[PDB]
């Protein structure tokens, strides 16, 4: 396993694009592609997951561990009294949950449970942190430096710190890999808290569909119109590759055979 390491606390736009590249690189399968755009690899390959280990307010880290095949965040961990504090969500099963532990305290000698008490979806993740819609809760660089702040080594915080913790680091880390788009908005607003429009909210949640669709495309045609929406919310329909490509920065896996450019 690898980690990619990000200082969000002392930072530039020009190092979030390296580690954008740096992440999608590890996160693709090398040999997975459809219209040029990488795909994520199957649940089976020979390295499952990845850390992504984030830096921020004074120089407190945490290490988020990610799944390769979807980049679905599965835990998180931080040094806490000595020992690798490990936060996985409470709906990783058996054998998995077991494995989330053990890579994220690997090199450790010592490791102390604290458990997510809930699950990832981000309707969960928006109850937890109390607000209708992540839409409300702003995204930013000095934002994600503070948060990991809150949480990391600290021997208490509130379900609330921590879901608003886990939908910026979502958001800043995988949804910005799954999306060039995501990855740009940071960057435009590099030097500011920004709300998240409702076109980076769309796509987070049509990933998967779009990933289909564009899989299944044949020389460039979608086999149906996607139904999207643009930054200003208004409707945006999607009918080739090329309308969307500019913004995937990575295709979900999907089995069967693909024009790869
Ligand atoms: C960021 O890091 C650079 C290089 O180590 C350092 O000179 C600078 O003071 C840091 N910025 C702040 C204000 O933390």
């Amino acid at each position: 396993i690898n980690t990619i390491t990000y200082d969000a606390g002392n930072t530039t736009i020009n190092k979030y694009a390296t580690f954008m590249e740096s992440l999608r690189n590890e996160a693709k399968d090398p040999s997975l592609q459809c219209y040029g755009i990488p795909m994520l690899p199957n649940n089976s390959s020979t390295i499952k997951y990845l850390l992504v280990k984030l830096q921020g307010a004074s120089q407190k880290t945490i290490t988020l561990m990610l799944r390769r095949n979807n980049l679905y965040v599965m835990g998180y961990s931080d040094p806490f009294n000595g020992n690798c504090r490990y936060h996985i969500f409470n709906d990783i099963t058996g054998t998995e949950r077991t494995n989330v532990e053990n890579t994220l305290c690997s090199s450790s000698s010592s490791r102390d449970a604290k458990p997510i008490n809930y699950n990832s979806l981000y309707s969960t993740l928006e109850k937890k942190a109390e607000v209708n819609s992540r839409s409300q809760v702003q995204l930013g660089i000095q934002i994600l430096s503070s948060d990991i702040g809150k949480i990391s080594g600290q021997s208490s915080f509130t379900d609330k710190t921590e879901a608003k913790f886990l939908l910026v680091a979502i958001q800043m880390v995988s949804e910005a890999a799954r999306f060039k788009y995501i990855e740009n908005q940071v960057k435009t607003n590099f030097n500011r808290d920004f709300s998240p429009n409702d076109k980076i909210l769309d796509l987070e949640e049509n990933w998967g569909k779009i990933s289909t669709a564009i899989h299944d495309a044949t020389n460039g045609a979608l086999p149906k119109p996607l139904e999207l929406k643009n930054a200003d919310g208004t409707k945006w329909i999607v009918l080739r590759v090329d309308e969307i490509k500019p913004d995937m920065g990575l295709l979900n896996y999907v089995n069967g055979t693909c024009q790869t450019t």
